[PDB]
């Protein structure tokens, strides 16, 4: 699935990583989420063509995901941070300058990381469903089994109003059984329920770009309340809530997320 | 000032009405707020003629406003429900059918009150930093001056970082000053003061069509979290909140207001 796209990789500080591209222009980086197989064409590819008349798109997996290395977490700990470098390293390997970057919920945490962390590599941020103030408490409070029907409980969840088709389903699950990612997959998690995907307010209101913050109003993973405390706490976001919507705006909604993403880069 | 605008009038059950409107297509019926001077030229002078590319856009002063009758507040009491009917009866009057409607503050607390009492006029709402959550106490915790100074202080305090021009005051002031709508003024407000702007969360949710919810992060009549409130109690609302943004979104950033109504109305 998802050969339209012509897989390409390079190097990052010796994290060899997966990417896809397509159109020309500015360029747009997208940061898939952090279930249980994802990456980035299978997160993203809907929007893919949409964004790719304006923008030179671009879509990479995160360490320890998709076709990028996923080291060997006996040796290599999977924190925000080694995510969050990661971006940084991708974004400088193929010498980009002030991108668009979008996140969706751990590839919210981690387009927050790189935002902060290297302000200047980044003119405009959006944060859709992320996990940027998300505590372990916090999901202590919220609450895989194994197989083609625990994945399409996945996406049911995930989602409000959205069947997937068969072959996505295949591929999620198949993906979430490849053996090097689901034992980085394991420590990502792991880590994640134990420090949470968190910067606290006064970081979140540091940050020096303008920011579009997005949320479905039905999100169980990242709730509502939580994508409003982000618009509050970052006094430049706009915030845009979509009604009957779970976690995955971009799939579930796709042409409105790419109209008001758009909207915001100004390519309208 | 205005004259750029046909003044129009029409009767509305003995109510005469001045309105004014502009463009060809489906019709979109805009309610001023309820501030002093306030009427829907001056409100939306600057929307009008994006608005009038792709709709017949339609502008009316409420009851005890602008150069609609006041009638005098000795023997008419100048409650929501006397604003909301002169809308259901302004909209039949010109005969219109499945409109779209957006209302400002008071001007939105009456867009509401004719959508609950009247869905079958209306085809969308926007609801913008709308009093349709206000109770008596809300108001209390909260918190006019005669002159030219004074208007220019509502207008500093009403808005985040928007310089008005000195005919734009001059207006404004003047139309404060107008004898019988000031008087149908300091009744509309003693009994908003008493009994607020309000439906019950019950109502909110009981509305029939597609709502969106506008409001500036900065606003101080309508505060943000009330904005907020009303995206959540409105099931299928769309929310969108503006940055660096006061109580008059449509005057602050005229641009991004057409376009995020127009492309919820479908115009885009």
């Amino acid at each position: 699935m998802f050969e339209q796209f012509e897989s390409k990789f390079i190097d990052c500080d010796g994290i060899r990583t997966h990417y896809i591209e397509m159109g020309e222009g500015d360029p747009l980086v997208l940061v898939h989420g952090g279930g249980a197989g994802a990456d980035g064409r299978s997160n993203f590819a809907d929007n893919f063509p949409i964004f790719a008349r304006h923008m030179r798109v671009i879509a990479y997996d995160m360490v320890g995901f998709g076709q990028t290395d996923a080291p060997d977490p006996a040796g290599f700990a999977y924190t925000q941070a080694a995510r969050t470098d990661h971006l940084i390293s991708f974004i400088k390997a193929l010498g980009l300058s002030k991108i668009c970057l979008i996140g969706n919920a751990m590839g919210g945490t981690t387009a927050c990381g790189a935002a902060l962390k290297a302000p200047e590599l980044i003119d405009r941020l959006v944060l859709m469903g992320a996990a940027v103030n998300i505590s372990p408490d916090d999901m202590v409070a919220n609450r895989y089994d194994g197989s083609e029907e625990g994945m399409r409980k996945i996406i049911a969840a995930l989602t409000h109003s959205y069947q997937p088709t068969d072959d996505i389903v295949h591929y999620r699950h198949e993906a979430s059984l490849r053996p090097t990612t689901t034992a980085a997959y394991k420590a990502t998690m792991g880590w994640a329920k134990q420090n949470g995907l968190y910067y606290s307010p006064e970081q979140l209101a540091s940050l020096t770009m303008p920011v579009l913050v997005l949320g479905g109003k039905n999100d169980v993973m990242v709730p509502v309340r939580k994508v409003i405390d982000q618009i509050l706490a970052i006094p430049q976001a706009i915030g845009h809530v979509f009604p009957n919507c779970g976690h995955w705006v971009m799939i579930e909604y796709p042409e409105e997320f790419c109209t008001q993403t758009l909207h915001f880069f100004g390519k309208l």
